[PDB]
């Protein structure tokens, strides 16, 4: 288990491969778990406040942040939150494959994006919510939102059966 200094972000970007445990915590912690030759070839940079994952030339990787803005699973793995999350506008975006699961979040716009292959299971609470399954995967929404906007023109299902509307 490596520790890793990082610089203030609000965003994160994986074009790599690996595991991403996100708490939301008013001090920021990057650890990282696995194989001495994957977790040494797992490069982390802070560039414009946005975390960037990827290679230097399978990991588990545990995260802090005050603020959650962007997630861009570009890679392949796994983005999870399993405790209380609350944010103003945050978006995830699955392009590779990547699966996102959020047990639970309080924010005032959610967008989801699964372009690539994989799933994406979110509980929340928000005034407004986008989503789009383009890809190979599904979608699985719970909770309430305000207002909701969801398209799925790709290969699988967007379940919305325990979304309140209003």
């Amino acid at each position: 288990s490596e520790v890793r200094k990082v610089d203030a972000f609000s965003s994160i970007e994986i074009t790599s491969v690996g595991t991403i445990h996100f708490t939301q915590s008013d001090t920021y912690s990057f650890r990282i778990e696995g194989r001495e030759k994957y977790v040494k070839n797992t490069e982390t940079t802070v560039k414009d406040g946005r975390l960037l994952i990827g290679f230097k030339d399978g990991v588990t990787i545990w995260i802090s942040a005050p603020d959650l803005k962007e997630v861009e699973f570009t890679g392949v793995g796994e983005f999870n939150c399993e405790k209380p999350l609350k944010l103003d506008e945050v978006s995830f975006e699955v392009k590779g494959v990547g699966e996102v699961n959020v047990a639970d979040l309080t924010c005032n716009v959610l967008k989801v994006a699964l372009r690539g292959v994989g799933s994406a299971d979110i509980h929340v609470v928000c005034d407004y919510l986008s989503a789009q399954m383009g890809g190979v995967g599904s979608v699985t929404l719970s909770g309430s939102a305000g207002r909701a906007d969801i398209s799925k023109g790709g290969i699988g299902g967007v379940n919305t059966d325990n979304l309140k509307i209003g």
